[PDB]
């Protein structure tokens, strides 16, 4: 969509759904990047090693994007 940078992924450009935090700081959704981590257990940018529990879910973010597109579907 018109959709914030901000709120997509920065692996898949996707508009994210379940924002996650890398310990790295970079946020994603979560299914890409356990996607990534499935065949590869890293950071899918600075190479870093990285394993699922260390995944930090950012609700802030989640109900941010949730709401800007309830917004949309009211248009």
């Amino acid at each position: 969509s018109d959709a914030p940078d901000e709120f997509r992924d920065p692996l898949m450009d996707t508009l994210m759904t379940d924002p996650v935090r890398l310990p790295s700081g970079t946020i994603m959704d979560r299914s890409i990047i356990l996607r990534h981590l499935l065949n590869s257990p890293t950071d899918p940018f600075n190479r870093q090693t990285l394993t699922e529990s260390m995944l930090e879910p950012v609700p802030e973010l989640k109900e941010q994007i949730q709401a800007w597109m309830r917004e949309k579907q009211n248009s």
